[PDB]
DNA sequence: TCGACCGGTAGATTGAGGAGTATCCTGAC
DNA sequence: GTCAGGATACTCCTCAATCTACCGGTCGA
């Protein structure tokens, strides 16, 4: 890596460059810029002087730039100003900018160091040397000092916004582009001023407007696509290309590869959206014919940061990570769907025959530390660091690969391997503790500022450690902590909240933002809506509070005028984890399903009350015809399976079961919902058909629906013709006919019993255990399958009946005299477990027993 | 001590998708 | 010397599903 221009000077000065403490790693790196070679051998004593404690590799990377020779030899003689009054900067700060500025900018900052934070501007240091770190500040900053009244007054730009825009490589060009093209964008095409600052701030800002200007007539009026996905598009890296290739490449990828415009879109809105939609024109066929991927998973290969590396490598790599190292197809597009998929799949070919054998390790583990998008650097510290964690502080592996499972991964535990004798020993904390602060997205940041503030919040701000632990083990915790530590003494002492709610709000995904909420919220909801501080904080509770709590802010007044709702209806819809989507959904769906689809209000808030009542509303919407029309199921029960935490999986999962599932399973599914009557018979005798008939008839009668004569001759005919047939009726009336499923109970599952109840004539009646009779709740055996016969009997005429069950741990004990409770005068009822029948605790009767009446 | 083949409510924990922030390297002129 | 495009890593916020823990009325032991 050295050139032969190079060598006859590197050496000579080797000699000299050793002896300060260079190694030849070091010298290898700054020869890119041959001048520095000399100018650090002799003077590197000076500058270790001008700038303490700079090690070697800032040394190093400082001189190896363009211009690294000049940028330290100005460092040399600058350094003494820029430490004085007007900017606080430190050694890091002023490396930070002469690496990445230069010698241009490190004078630019020496020469404008009072304009730039003076008055005219007030420019804080911070956004000064974030100006100036760029690959060509001093433009930037002498534009940023030229421009910055104007974009701040005449085109109402915040100085925040001003200084995004300029921190980046086209600063310069980006800020004149934008001064002449806010008046023309924001007029015409109808984009806010936020939107153009968003594209604008870019390493090509300049050439995105430049470009949008263009294309939004085109992209819009003829492919159909939106002004925020054009604006999404070209807020990147290079925006310009992507834009241009979606120009011609949505009509192909479209039409002939079939990809769903959104599809192209999602690809196309990264950084490096053109390499990617180029390769996915080029592997598409081959990735979907000869591999075997369909093109939902090349979309999602190829929707993110730089992803055309990501589908080459799966292309190159997919035969070999499924025939050698036993990774199948899904978890190598798990890897490579992700930023950096190259890097991380090529480190799973090297290291998993490594980790998985010397470590322990197994492949599904390393598997779920290189499925994030920094897994190449997680999987190589895991390779460094288990032997060292797992014995010098007790953290066994599981604990290290879970730390390790998340985005920050490497940061998270170098941090707690340098941390862990610290919190464990003068905060106070236990390891279970530091190891669940840093199980989360940018643990590294939590455990740091839990280090600085535990001190500080628990003795001027009244909390404990267990507080501060919880508020700070979740995404983001530096910020909830930053934020409460900030905000307890107001919350806590003008609306009147207490440290309890605070951390309660505090104590989720994003707490800085429920918080910053509630306090700019508290004193209006509870004043013109009427709500009080308690159903503010419950409101706010939860993740993404701040969405909800603003939701319920601008629908208190419509959902209750205009659908009839109480605020109490509407504090409980947003009390939950997507608050805002149940709400928003409630308003758009309350109508459609009140009036089309026979529902009540009721109804619909009972099934939006719950953690995901978007999903679950939605899909009563999609399926109640289906399920009240072929299935034969009442409104009533699809709403109470519904009204479920997790309701719409349950009821796809009860669809799917009654459409294509095995019979035995559909009549499970069907009995376990309600009241329905599960009747067969034994022979084809006048009696026995009667005798069902009239059971039929009575337990329809129950429910209050009228079976026509016609059915019933088609119920008798069944019972006629085929032996051992079903006959199931559900409460609305339907009579599933099931011809074969059973003479025999089916086996015990451990969480659904059975049962068959058998009357002196033949009838046979299936039962299973739940679903009790609501009036009688109180008792502890509401819902066992001998209190259900037992009802059965008092309901009718039967005065001696034998209810065989299939449960083996045997009769309970709750039904040991209290089924003789609900037995008539005179009734006899033989309850008959299994044969293999065992005891499992105290109370159980695992024999055949008989229960009289009272 | 003696019992749920129950259900309802509250907090907790696991998983996924989206969006924003930050740094570094290559090529062109 | 500045500018444009591409790849990789880390931190923060929102939504959905499942899991776990606790508790009650009423009857012989
Ligand atoms: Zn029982």
């Amino acid at each position: 890596k050295i050139k032969p221009k190079v060598r006859s000077t590197v050496a000579q000065h080797h000699e000299a460059l050793v002896g300060h403490g260079f190694t030849h790693a070091h010298i290898v790196a700054l020869s890119q810029h041959p001048a520095a070679l000399g100018t650090v051998a002799v003077k590197y004593q000076d500058m270790i002087a001008a700038l303490p404690e700079a090690t070697h590799e800032a040394i190093v990377g400082v001189g190896k730039q363009w211009s690294g020779a000049r940028a330290l030899e100005a460092l040399l003689t600058v350094a003494g100003e820029l430490r004085g009054p007007p900017l606080q900067l430190d050694t890091g700060q002023l490396l930070k900018i002469a690496k990445r500025g230069g010698v241009t900018a490190v004078e630019a900052v020496h020469a404008w160091r009072n304009a730039l934070t003076g008055a005219p501007l007030n420019l804080t240091p911070e956004q000064v040397v974030a100006i100036a770190s760029h690959d060509g500040g001093k433009q930037a900053l002498e534009t940023v000092q030229r421009l910055l009244p104007v974009l701040c007054q005449a085109h109402g730009l915040t100085p925040e916004q001003v200084v995004a825009i300029a921190s980046n490589i086209g600063g310069k060009q980006a800020l004149e582009t934008v001064q002449r093209l806010l008046p023309v964008l924001c007029q015409a095409h109808g984009l806010t001023p936020e939107q153009v600052v968003a594209i604008a701030s870019n390493n090509g800002g300049k050439q995105a407007l430049e470009t949008v200007q263009r294309l939004l007539p085109v992209l819009c009026q003829a492919h159909g696509l939106t002004p925020e996905q054009v604006v999404a598009i070209a807020s990147n890296n290079g925006g310009k290309q992507a834009l241009e290739t979606v120009q011609r490449l949505l009509p192909v990828l479209c039409q002939a590869h079939g990809l769903t415009p959104e599809q192209v879109v999602a690809i196309a809105s990264n950084i490096g959206g053109k390499q990617a939609l180029e390769t996915v024109q080029r592997l598409l066929p081959v990735l979907c014919q000869a591999h075997g991927l369909t093109p939902e998973q090349v979309v999602a290969i190829a929707s993110n940061g730089g992803g055309k590396q990501a589908l080459e490598t799966v292309q190159r790599l997919l035969p070999v990570l499924c025939q050698a190292h036993g990774l199948t197809p899904e978890q190598v597009v798990a890897i490579a769907s992700n930023i950096g998929g190259k890097q991380a799949l090529e480190t799973v070919q090297r290291l998993l025959p490594v980790l998985c054998q010397a470590h322990g390790l197994t492949p599904e583990q390393v598997v779920a530390i290189a499925s994030h998008d920094g897994g190449k650097q997680a999987l190589e510290t895991v390779q460094r660091l288990l032997p060292v964690l797992c014995q010098a502080h007790g953290l066994t592996p599981e604990q290290v690969v879970a730390i390790a499972s998340n985005g920050g991964g490497k940061q998270a535990l170098e941090t707690v391997q340098r941390l862990l004798p610290v919190l464990c020993q003068a905060h106070g904390l236990t390891p279970e503790q530091v190891v669940a602060i840093a199980s989360h997205d940018g643990g590294k940041q939590a455990l740091e500022t839990v280090q600085r503030l535990l001190p500080v919040l628990c003795q001027a701000h009244g909390l404990t450690p267990e507080q501060v632990v919880a508020i700070a083990s979740h995404d983001g915790g530096k910020q909830a902590l930053e934020t409460v530590q900030r905000l307890l003494p107001v919350l806590c002492q003008a609306h009147g909240l207490t440290p309890e709610q605070v951390v309660a709000i505090a104590s989720n995904g994003g707490g800085k933002q429920a918080l910053e909420t509630v306090q700019r919220l508290l004193p209006v909801l509870c004043q013109a809506h009427g709500l009080t501080p308690e159903q503010v904080v419950a409101i706010a509770s939860h993740d993404g509070g701040k969405q909800a709590l603003e939701t319920v802010q601008r629908l208190l007044p419509v959902l209750c005028q205009a659908h009839g709702l109480t605020p109490e209806q509407v504090v409980a819809i947003a009390s939950n984890i997507g608050g805002k989507q149940a709400l928003e959904t409630v308003q758009r769906l309350l109508p459609v399903l009140c009036q089309a689809h026979g529902l009540t209000p009721e109804q619909v808030v009972a099934i939006a009350s719950n953690i995901g009542g978007k999903q679950a509303l939605e899909t009563v919407q999609r399926l109640l015809p289906v399920l009240c029309q072929a299935h034969g199921l009442t409104p009533e029960q699809v709403v109470a399976i519904a009204s479920n935490g997790g309701g719409r999986p349950a009821l796809e999962a009860l669809h799917a079961v009654l459409t294509d599932g095995p019979e035995e399973a559909k009549y499970e599914a069907l009995m376990r919902l309600g009241g329905a009557l599960a009747i067969r018979i034994s022979d084809n005798s006048e009696k026995q058909i009667n005798t069902a008939i009239n059971l039929i008839k009575n337990h329809a009668k129950s429910k209050g629906v009228e079976l026509s004569e016609e059915d019933i001759k088609k119920v008798e005919k069944i019972l006629k013709e085929n032996p051992g047939v079903v006959l199931l009726l559900t409460p609305s009336g339907k009579i599933h006919v099931f011809p074969s499923i059973s003479w025999s109970l089916p086996e015990y599952d451990g969480t659904t019993t059975h049962g068959v109840l058998v009357l002196d004539d033949g009838t046979q009646i299936g039962f299973t255990s739940g679903n009790g009779d609501p009036r009688y709740t109180n008792y502890r055996n509401n819902g066992h399958v001998a209190q259900k016969s037992a009802l059965y009997m008092r309901e009718n005429n039967i005065s001696n009946a034998t209810v065989y069950h299939n449960n083996t741990n045997g009769t309970c004990g709750y039904c040991n005299t209290m089924t003789a409770t609900f037995l008539p005068e005179g009734a006899t009822l033989t309850v008959v477990p299994p044969e293999n029948a065992v005891a499992n605790n105290s109370r159980a009767i695992d024999y055949v027993k008989t229960y009289t009446g009272t």
